[PDB]
């Protein structure tokens, strides 16, 4: 699709069986979900922007659906107000910004 | 240009007279540049992030370049870890986020 931003670039997504509500974040290095539970090890990281750090759970190898799109990589999981996925999942689903 | 997202999607941006870098930023309702003076009166804005709030000063109607492209719109002025152009502004430089 083409994605105007007049509104939040939000699509669905589907990850550890379920699905939720994510924003498409060219200003996001990392990808960031919501506290949940997912398969395997994991170990703790701190990620900043405007207002400072928090604290999160790195698990690397997860596979998320984004608007259909299957792509593999590290999720962060962690109290972020908006599921995001980040510049390291957006590569591999092909996007680009376009003007 | 169509921009890949491999690496910060920077550009180049020019406000007050001064070259600066800004991430085009699909996941920022507005637009916030690090602290500088621009004319004319502010009003008060808290914005929120991954981290938590903060005041910025904004500012109406400023002239920026963006890439080469001109828009008129709303700054906001205030401790950003990066310079970020948000969805106000690209919607203004016709951006789009293609997949
Ligand atoms: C129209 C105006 C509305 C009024 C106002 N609106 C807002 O506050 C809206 C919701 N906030 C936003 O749009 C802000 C940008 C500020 C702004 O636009 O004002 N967007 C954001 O903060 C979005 C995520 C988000 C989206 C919506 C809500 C909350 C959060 N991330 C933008 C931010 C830009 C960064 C360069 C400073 N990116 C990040 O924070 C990402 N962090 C990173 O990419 C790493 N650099 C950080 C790790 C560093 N440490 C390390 N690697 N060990 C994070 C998502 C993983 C309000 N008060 O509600």
């Amino acid at each position: 699709p083409q994605i105007t931003l007049w509104k939040r670039p939000l699509v669905t997504i589907k990850i550890g069986g379920q699905l939720k509500e994510a924003l498409l974040n060219t200003g996001a290095d990392d990808t960031v979900i919501e506290d949940m539970s997912l398969p395997g090890r994991w170990k703790p990281k701190m990620i900043g922007g405007i207002g400072g750090f928090i604290k999160v759970r790195q698990y690397d190898q997860i596979i998320i659906e984004i608007a259909g799109h299957k792509a593999i990589g590290t999720v962060l999981v962690g109290p972020t107000p908006v599921n995001i996925i980040g510049r390291n999942l957006l590569t591999q689903i092909g996007a680009t910004l376009n003007f």
